[PDB]
């Protein structure tokens, strides 16, 4: 699971 990318694109 990469909450990142839930901060890169959202």
């Amino acid at each position: 699971g990469n909450l990142w990318a839930t901060g890169h694109f959202m």
